[PDB]
């Protein structure tokens, strides 16, 4: 599995790798702990890295539209800030079924004004992800790929992160 760079980091040692968010790694040594020993694909020098600063490349933790334990409060005021058009969305943990998501979609009704819709993804232990029309997903990204082409249940289609 290859790693990406979730934030930008001024390498502190000499033996610590300096990066941006978005570069790649291969791991070459994970067992000392906090610190890993890496190899950017970008550079192909090689040199410590913070664990906790990089993802696998294809987690959902690395995707730009997951952020993780936000609050539903907090969602909102960072989808209703002016310039964000309407289907921009975000998804985050359910705050209150274990083991859930929430997707945060910004919409427009005509009763209400600019607001925001909160939907519940479940899971099947040995199944998909799916949201109430009962359709699922292997995977969240094939579930926001599906959503992104057209509304299909949804108040609005998926527009931007």
């Amino acid at each position: 599995t290859l790693f990406v760079a979730l934030y930008d980091y001024e390498a502190r040692t000499e033996d610590d790798l300096s990066f941006h968010k978005g570069e790649k790694f291969q791991i070459l040594n994970s067992s000392e702990g906090d610190w890993w020993e890496a190899r950017s694909l970008t550079t192909g020098e090689t040199g410590y890295i913070p664990s906790n600063y990089v993802a696998p490349v294809d987690s959902i933790q690395a995707e730009e539209w997951y952020f993780g334990k936000l609050g539903r409060k907090d969602a909102e005021r960072q989808l209703l800030s002016f310039g964000n058009p309407r289907g921009t969305f975000l998804i985050r943990e359910s705050e209150t079924t274990k083991g859930a998501y929430s997707l945060s979609i910004r919409d427009w009704d005509d009763m209400k004004g600019d607001h925001v819709k909160h939907y519940k993804i479940r899971k099947l232990d040995n199944g998909g992800y799916y949201i109430t029309t009962r359709a699922q997903f292997e995977t969240l990204q094939q579930l926001v790929q599906h959503y992104s082409e057209r509304a299909a249940g949804l108040s609005s289609r998926l527009v931007v992160p």
